[PDB]
RNA sequence: GGCUUAUCAAGAGAGGUGGAGGGACUGGCCCGAUGAAACCCGGCAACCACUAGUCUAGCGUCAGCUUCGGCUGACGCUAGGCUAGUGGUGCCAAUUCCUGCAGCGGAAACGUUGAAAGAUGAGCCA
C-alpha cells in the first residue's frame, strides 16, 4: 500500500539508512518493494522480520519513491513514529 | 574580491563517513535513496617553489689524442630540458556535459572555427 507511506508521518528512505532505523527501534512498519534487487531487500526483511516488526511489500521501487517523494525510487523504507 | 596571463577534445577507487539534491547562469538534457553535496582516504595530473638525480651546451682546471686545425673524458660552475620526491594548489560522470553571438563540412545523424560566459594556476592590486 502506497497509500500508507504516502500518508505516513515521519519515514526514512533507502536501504542503508532504514537498516540503521531499525537497529534503533525507532521503527513501526517497513515497506519494501519486490522488483528491487534481492539481496538488498532481503537485507531489511530480516533485521526486520527478526525484530517482529511488520513488513509490507509493494510491487515497484519506481512508485515507492514516488511516493516518498524522491524522484528516483527506493528499495525499502522504514516508516518512524 | 579584481586585473594580466597560461590551459581546458586525455587521466584518475562498484571506495569510508554522510544524508537530498548536483551538473555556474541560461533553455535543455543528464546524475541521485541500488545513496546527491560536504568531509576523509585513495588516485590523476604536472600549473608555482624547493630538493636532489639525469641529459645538453658554454666555460675552466687538470688528461690523453691530434689526419695536429681540433676532438674525447673526468671534474666544477653557469644555463636549460627531463624525470622523481617534498610543499602549494587543482582535479577524479558526461568535450568547460550541450545551447547561449557568428560561421564551417555533410544528405541527415553527426563533426567542427572563433568568440561569450566559466573554471584552475601563477604574478600583481586589494
Ligand atoms: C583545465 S585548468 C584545471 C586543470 C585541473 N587542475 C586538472 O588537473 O585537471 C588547466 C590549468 O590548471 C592549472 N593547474 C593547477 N594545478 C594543476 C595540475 N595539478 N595539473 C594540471 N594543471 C593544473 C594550470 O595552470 C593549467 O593550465
Ligand atoms: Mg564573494
Ligand atoms: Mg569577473
Ligand atoms: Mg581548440
Ligand atoms: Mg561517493
Ligand atoms: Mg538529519
Ligand atoms: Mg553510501
Ligand atoms: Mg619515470
Ligand atoms: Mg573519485
Ligand atoms: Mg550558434
Ligand atoms: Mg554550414
Ligand atoms: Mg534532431
Ligand atoms: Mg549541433
Ligand atoms: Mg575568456
Amino acid at each position: 500500500s502506497y497509500d500508507k507511506v504516502s500518508q505516513a508521518k515521519s519515514i526514512i528512505i533507502g536501504t542503508k539508512q532504514t537498516v540503521k532505523a531499525l537497529k534503533r527501534g525507532s521503527v513501526k512498519e517497513v515497506v519494501v518493494a519486490k522488483d528491487a534487487d534481492p539481496i538488498l531487500t532481503s537485507s531489511v526483511v530480516s533485521l526486520a522480520e527478526d525484530q517482529g516488526i511488520s513488513v509490507s511489500m509493494v510491487e515497484s521501487m519506481k512508485k515507492l519513491g514516488k511516493a516518498c517523494g524522491i524522484e528516483v525510487g527506493a528499495a525499502a523504507v522504514a516508516i518512524i513514529l
